[PDB]
Formats: structure tokens, C-alpha cells, sequence
């Protein structure tokens, strides 16, 4: 069934400052988990040069970004190597005690929020949009797990009997109420344009039914 876990203090203080703190340009959270995605492909594509059968679960190496109104979720889903269980209760297969140190090092040395990714920690900006944050990953050779939260120091882990996925990571954003402008289409499209120019798979913005 629902495995709860208590965040390690170090994150729970990241979340708390991520959530809390004053900070207008939120719209980095999207660059953030799409490098994440960038990098999770760069890794599959990596392990299959010496072993083409990693592709077995699936050779198209994309991100796609999925708008839902109905459901106020944005959801970032790449096809990269994906993370087994024990890289999901390890802080989403980040450093993140260490890197939560530096970024925090860095914030009273000059910095601000939009440069976490430097310190290994960007998934963590989903939290500027995002009430709920949950995320579906199969890696070759594991089963398919969902982990979720809504910050407050705890998050779940299940094995997912949803939707397969072959192979990869799905990051579903539930929109804070006052953060729907990342559900239109014209938005998304600049961010992507703005921030996300130069990455070097596919990113498929999908449309919805109006
Ligand atoms: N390593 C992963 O599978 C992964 C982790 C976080 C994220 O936002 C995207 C990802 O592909
Ligand atoms: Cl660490």
C-alpha cells in the first residue's frame, strides 16, 4: 500500500524557504524540471551506446508538456532512464543535504531562487507553482513507482498501478489556484522559448480540447 517518510530537515527547511519567501519570477520552475528531464535523457542515451538493449523500453528520447485545465496539473513527462525506489527516497536521486547547503551558502552570499539549479536542487523550485507535486518514474530492470507531497515535511511512495510508462519520469504539477497562467498555451511556449531554447531533445507542447 502507502509508504509515508519524513523529509530530511535540510529539504524540509528548502521547501519551507521555496514556498515562504517572496520571490515574483516563479516561472523558472518549468527550465528547472525540464534540465532535469535533459539530464535523465543524457543518461539513458549514455548507458545505451555500449548497450542498445537499454532502449528496449522505449528508443524515442523526448519531453513532453501536458496541460490539463480540468484538473489545474501541468505535467512534464520524459522518456529518460528514470529512477528506482531507492532514488526516489533519496531525494529524487539529487545530493540535495549538500547541495541545499551551498544554494543556502549562496542566498546570504549575493544570490537568488532562480539559480537552485546550480546547487542540484531545481526539482524542488516545482514548489513555487505547484500545491502538490507528483511523480510517476519506471527505470529499466525496477517497477513503476509514484511518489507524492504537499510539502509539510512528509512525502509517500507506492508502487503505481496507473497508466504503464515504459521508461522514464512524469512530474505532475497541482497548480497552486493563483498560478493557472502556466496552464495556457501562449505561456508555456515563452517560457520554453525563453529559457529552454538550446535543449537538445524534442519538447512537445500538447494542446487541449476548448
Ligand atoms: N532523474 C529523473 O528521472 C528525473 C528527476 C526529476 C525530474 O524533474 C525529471 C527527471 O527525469
Ligand atoms: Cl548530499
Amino acid at each position: 500500500e502507502v509508504e509515508t517518510f519524513a523529509f530530511q530537515a535540510e529539504i524540509a527547511q528548502l521547501m519551507s524557504l521555496i514556498i515562504n519567501t517572496f520571490y515574483s519570477n516563479k516561472e523558472i520552475f518549468l527550465r528547472e524540471l525540464i534540465s532535469n528531464s535533459s539530464d535523465a535523457l543524457d543518461k539513458i542515451r549514455y548507458e545505451s551506446l555500449t548497450d542498445p538493449s537499454k532502449l528496449d523500453s522505449g528508443k524515442e528520447l523526448h519531453i513532453n508538456l501536458i496541460p490539463n485545465k480540468q484538473d489545474r496539473t501541468l505535467t512534464i513527462v520524459d522518456t529518460g532512464i528514470g529512477m528506482t525506489k531507492a532514488d526516489l527516497i533519496n531525494n529524487l536521486g539529487t545530493i540535495a543535504k549538500s547541495g541545499t547547503k551551498a544554494f543556502m551558502e549562496a542566498l546570504q552570499a549575493g544570490a537568488d531562487i532562480s539559480m537552485i539549479g546550480q546547487f542540484g536542487v531545481g526539482f524542488y523550485s516545482a514548489y513555487l507553482v505547484a500545491e502538490k507535486v507528483t511523480v510517476i518514474t519506471k527505470h529499466n530492470d525496477d517497477e513503476q513507482y509514484a511518489w507524492e507531497s504537499s510539502a509539510g515535511g512528509s512525502f509517500t511512495v507506492r508502487t503505481d498501478t496507473g497508466e504503464p510508462m515504459g521508461r522514464g519520469t512524469k512530474v505532475i504539477l497541482h497548480l497552486k489556484e493563483d498560478q493557472t497562467e502556466y496552464l495556457e498555451e501562449r505561456r508555456i511556449k515563452e517560457i520554453v522559448k525563453k529559457h529552454s531554447q538550446f535543449i537538445g531533445y524534442p519538447i512537445t507542447l500538447f494542446v487541449e480540447k476548448e
